[PDB]
């Protein structure tokens, strides 16, 4: 009893346990998970990885302990008593027969529901998801996957990695994981629009000028470039995260929150946005700076691991629009970039000027604001009357700031709050095979002209706030930017 | 034009009552701060008229008045007096008013100065005071001004017979009704909350709104001066006048223009359609003393002994109200005031519509838009967000902005400060208008004779509490959903 | 519902040998009495200049205008109430013995006195004093209806004005604006304001423009002189488009109370900016060679106009409302004179539909009241091609009150306006503030036309008009089809 | 083509071709298709049934012959030499061996695309489907069957039937059939509501007060009671007609006019609509009336063939609403019976009080008609100034009457415009496998409770407006009813 909505044995298999994206995410986030007493009272943590490692409390204690607690002794200890590890390959069913026979030595293994995470590259994927089908699935209970990264680099290639799953498993033991959706402020869109009536009839084409999706990282690419070229901004942001935020914040009143219910609102909104146009795009590469220090100086091509003469971009803004009675005409912005001036992402809408001013002009456009991170927090730009002895009114906001409103609780990681919902079986957080087809539906002839004709992205300085060009974008596309609006705390 | 922060004509701003208790604690405290922030014109005097043959301005006066003082402002204190001067005589004599005249030509230039007139005295002497001045004290150049603190009477005759008498003599451009509400930043506000903002337009209507409370609590009762509160009574004391007003700003329709008349149009268009009010949306109040306070909290309404032993005046009221047009019909105005009670408020709140096609099992609440007034100026809307942290169900929260923190460096003037620089502008705007008022007497004085009438005992209420238990109940009744459940913190 | 119950009344017709009078003021108060309308006892007082014979003399002699056998005996009965007076509009000993005639009549001292000036505006400030001294009622209502407010100059219309509202107050004058009393104008009102389905759609967001349309057949009929002093602009829009802009834009009322009404009417005015040379057409009509009769001559080949004219006979013009409601949306005011029809019409065209399904196959809806002729009011809308078809086409929800309402014979403008005058509703009827806002809209323009003396854009007599004019239209937002077919 | 974005062979096998249907509908239908020229050149027409039929043109000639022209002649012996008979049992693999057999006899037999049509008891389908699946099917080219009563009568009984069927054939050849979304005003709502905006914005429940889908016949059930007896007015009208009208009256803007886009709009509205109350609904039974005359002096129980103890309702008018942003909390009126006073279908929606009323109380609410039959028209009732020399207001309307505005045009039969629209291959104006689904979710429960607690229906007399009940619940729900409303040509 916990799923916000008896008790039975649980098995977690984390394969590539031994990867980075294991023993910096997947195992804390499962022990954190653990120490809230939020998993099952029987659950067991199997790593499974080509390595031959030292004892599960050894070397999976060694690698791992983000976040450890002084007073926490013992149920770490507690902990790792539930973990277990074996190795092999990622291909020969003889590997794959022992971690089977492992996990049935395990009490009630037999009867236990299993929980796969593929916390590995996606080449991997096609045969993995193979063995598994065969020998590891449970015969009583249920078999859950969740895949880390649901993209490949192109759309009929991915079609056959995405396929190729599909018959084995079907959609409701597939988790594809997007962890945006898990973070606090994604997921409170969704009441923010629908159980508020100050909200209600202002979301639409009426009273709407534009919405603006940004997500900006002040790093840049550390050093692994080599790896970040082969994808391209494009492919690693806004393909993915962007669109999910735009689907959250145009799709229609669902018939309730059940998953499948909300996700058919999302997609439906998709099946209305038309290929994008290189019209409306503008891409952009960061130059190293040379009054800064450390990472700062280097720019993208002074990374050893990227080709000498790569055209990938760090940078890009590109405008969609929905055709549908809503949004009919309204433009989505979705701008994103690395070695930028800050780390933030955040969904804002401006309103229309108002009709028939009475005010001499001197009033500007309404905002609303939702920042997922950091300081999770959404605000309203206004006008009131210059407070003091003023006739003339001047921008100021209603405002909501999670960091002081509530204080005391602490915010879930995105993980967390992801893999509980795999627990309780709540695909609402997770993308659908649909919902990946017409993601590549809508960029695949764009990303594919720009591989054919490779254009020169547009330098931008580390550290700014990028290519001058995306502003004047957004500027005729319909976007209005005050620099008149001052903030204290 | 110019947003009054530009001037250099001279002013004579002349206090007439200046001996009285409205005047060396407001008015003249007042006109020193507009002075020393330099708001005045430079060539400004200020001349004080009372029956009193006082001693002159720097004796009685200074004297008397020195609310709010400080220390290295001594400087442009004494500058201040030096602009002073007083004049004694009757308020009825043309022989007195004719040596005032007299003495304001004898400052320099006083033939060729702008006249205000603040009438800081007694209703009954108006009528005299209006007559002679309007006679022998008229500038001849420049503006002439009239401040009329008190725009309500006793009774519906004795007002309106007034208000006729000063209108035929002055015309309404000249008269400047005072109503110190309406001087106050947030009732300011209002408007341009309502009209530069988009968020606020589309949902300002009876699709969107069920109910607006227009509410008024001070915690002190009739602090000793029982006696002459009683002739008036809370309705004709604060909901006439103030709350009413409150409500126009509210309710009235976006005006042609910023211009003092463009607004007043529409306000007195907004009176028009409120039908005359109902005894079945009444909730009358008296004050009974409480026994477990201490020093007044322990004396009820009829134990001051300047009240009448007998008295059946409410110190507590509820009313209802209804604007009947296309945007109002059917929006219940709830008006709530009352004394004694447990804090000291001023606030408009909205409480707007259940969401239509509930999809989160009516774990939803209303949402509501608060305008605070006074005390620390805010405004807010409480709406529904995702429960914080591992959880799935919503819970009440807010959109907030308290002028205290955003705007902690500004100090908020007093309401007479906005209000007598007003009058100097010439900014009609914030002051009552002839029809305005009338509009306001055909509204109540049905109820008000009614009461007067049968004189119906009001509910007993304990100094301290929020007041009858009948008043919630009628708000209830009439649409509004209170619900316990919504917590705060800072 | 017509409901001091019956009390006696003079119609006084200063200037009754005009031919305002004998052509449209006499026969509408004949048709008044006719069909009972009139209070009992009702005396009716031509005066004029001229001595012309008794009553059912001269004055039966020059009007007659459709009159019917077997109403004889009414006839008769009519003239027993018709009397006479000759005398000049301006030396008292005239005015004196007019008085002294209506006391004459039976309790003429205490009957009410309703004076209609049927004469031309130079004379106006003489008989407005005159009848203020010597011909006012001390018991009783004192009205007068003034025929023409508009003047030649803004100077002198004001200054007249201002001239009888020293002498009378407000609730005495009774300005006329004919179309106000048409039928369908009246009708306006009621369309929007009782009705759900045209409510939440009178707005910005929905309506792309207004196009008010006034049209005649006919040139200057010989009289082009008079015309020539006016021009279009000064002649139809300046007064009766512009108030059906009002009708058309004003927000709902507190009442249908006379004066809330027109409140709601100048509230609207005082939101339209001056108006821009750039949003103006002008035209003048040139003779038709292959026409008959006038519609071979020209605008210039009249006589009585001066052969170097430039005054405009047809004129379009593009008027804004700066508020809340109408912020944006262009009301197209178009006139003329000599053009291919006769009709008077308001016309709102509304957006296309957001988020199309049906391929841009979809034409714009529009809303129609055509004041004359045939008055009627339909929708042109959007429904399935009958039959065996998949795709939409246009058709139209439509109301003619010729076929519906069969029997009911509408009454003339006067006769609706001159009845409101008994009865006392200056809602039908020109307030000083109106006018001041209608001066104030179009003076800049009617000046520099007078300055400038623009050459207009000559159109065949008989045609549409100018091109130049539909392409403002066009420019301005208005999308016109040609693809809409319509049957009886 | 007709239909917008050749000449194959086609095969109508009409299933039961002797049947009452068959003879009086199906056939005549067909050669009208014919006659104009619709059907495409190759097509040849198949009847199938138990008896041994005399030929074609021998036997079937004989039985159907509606609405034959004298100068039509030619063409008509032309359609016989396309037709051709095969006699049967609907259940012997023999019978239907012999079928198929002539079938490919025809010029290009197996080639052609065949079209079922069943004309037949609903007992049959079972079987019929069966043999067909197995022994009729094409290898080349389409296979489509038309279903006439796709509603068997009980939830469980009628959902096997739907399963046997979607098992041997796929969702997209089997079309069920119900008629009224083939008439002309039907089709229309679509276009009336979606390509207008004087329509748009008053469609939801901030202007309409309720919403009326009415049915009525004149006529009493024509001496075949007995056979009526087993379903009631509810099953016969209600759950099928009335529902769909109120699909396509509540449904949202579908993302296009794709037969699939659609039909999901209208079942998401159907998934709203809460279990129908007992407390919502009015029954009747017809009386006959002593003054009439023929069938007018007969009632229901004096029908031979009815159980002389029956409690069917004739007449039924129930209250449903849909729960959803748009319409909550509004009344949808569905009224139905035989033996009224008149014949027609309508939608009607009574719109709400003009807010702020300036005309003392003399207004009256607005309404849309949209009469499907007879005199297929639609107008808007609406107030406007008395006409003459008058100050109040009175009723009027903007009309649109077919009959007038388009004279020239005959309007096809339902039936014409449905088997042209499975000849196109548009699924569109045929139920879909959810909807049926929905449909007895919503009025089993009822249907089951009336079953048990057998309720006595209030008698009305033969040829009046039903029990007065009935106006009475209308009234209670909302709707407002004032005889004050004049009407002329
Ligand atoms: N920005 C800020 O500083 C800020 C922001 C948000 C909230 N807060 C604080 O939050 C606390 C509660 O917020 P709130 O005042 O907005 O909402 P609330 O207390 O839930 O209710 C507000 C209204 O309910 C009335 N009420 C209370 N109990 C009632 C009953 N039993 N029957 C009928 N009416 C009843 C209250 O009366 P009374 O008026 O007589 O109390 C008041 O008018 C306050 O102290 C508020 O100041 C402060």
């Amino acid at each position: 009893h916990v799923c916000g909505i008896q008790s039975d044995t649980h098995i977690f298999i984390i394969m590539g346990a031994s990867g980075d994206l294991a023993k910096k995410k997947i195992y804390p986030t499962i022990w954190w998970l653990f120490r809230d007493g939020l998993l099952p009272e029987n659950t067991f943590i199997v790593g499974y990885a080509r390595s031959r490692l030292t004892v599960a409390d050894i070397r999976k204690q060694s690698e791992p302990f983000f976040k450890a607690t002084p007073e926490e002794k013992l149920k770490l200890e507690d902990f790792f008593a539930r973990n277990s590890y074996v190795a092999g390959q990622y291909d020969d069913a003889a590997s794959y027969q022992r971690l089977n026979s492992h996990m049935n030595a395990l009490h009630l293994g037999s009867q236990a529901n299993r929980l796969f995470y593929l916390a590995l590259p996606p080449t991997v994927y096609e045969a993995v998801t193979k063995n598994i089908h065969e020998s590891c699935m449970s015969q009583i209970g249920w078999n859950r996957i969740i895949v880390e990264k649901p993209f490949g680099r192109d759309l009929q290639s991915s079609d056959r990695l995405s396929n190729h799953i599909s018959s084995l498993f079907r959609e409701d033991q597939i988790y594809r994981i997007d962890h945006y959706l898990g973070k606090e402020m994604v997921q409170n869109l969704m009441v923010l629009r629908f159980a508020n009536r100050i909200f209600g009839p202002i979301w639409n084409r009426d009273n709407i000028a534009c919405v603006i999706l940004t997500f900006k990282e002040p790093f840049g690419t550390e050093g692994r470039g080599g790896y970040f070229d082969e994808f391209g901004i494009i492919r690693d942001v806004m393909q993915n995260h962007l669109l999910q935020m735009l689907c959250l914040v145009a799709m229609e009143k669902p018939a309730s929150t059940n998953s499948d219910d909300v996700r058919d609102e999302k997609v439906k909104v998709l099946k209305c946005i038309s290929e994008v146009q290189a019209n409306n795009v503008v891409l952009g590469q960061y130059v190293g700076n040379p009054d800064g220090e450390g990472e700062a100086t280097k720019g993208y091509l002074d990374d050893p691991t990227v080709p000498r003469g790569s055209t990938t971009a760090t940078f890009a803004a590109v405008v969609l629009y929905v055709e549908n009675e809503r949004w009919d005409g309204v433009p989505f912005i979705l701008r994103c970039g690395k070695a930028l001036n800050e780390r933030k992402a955040e969904v804002r809408l401006q309103f229309h000027d108002v009709a028939g001013d009475i005010f001499h002009q001197q009033c500007k456009r309404n905002e609303l604001v939702i920042r997922v991170q950091p300081n999770e927090a959404v605000y309203t730009k206004m006008m009131t009357k210059k407070p003091g002895m003023f006739f003339n009114p001047e921008e100021s906001e209603l405002d909501l700031t999670y960091g002081n409103r509530y204080k005391n609780v602490k915010l879930p990681d995105a993980y967390e709050r992801l893999i509980l919902d795999v627990f309780c079986g709540s695909q609402m957080h997770f993308v659908r095979s649909d919902e990946l087809l017409e993601a590549w539906r809508i960029f695949t002839p764009l990303l594919h002209q720009i591989e054919l004709e490779k254009p020169k992205p547009i330098p931008y300085i580390y550290g700014s706030r990028g290519p001058t060009e995306a502003d004047e974008l957004m500027k005729r596309v319909g976007f209005q930017y005050e620099g008149t609006y001052k903030w204290v705390n």
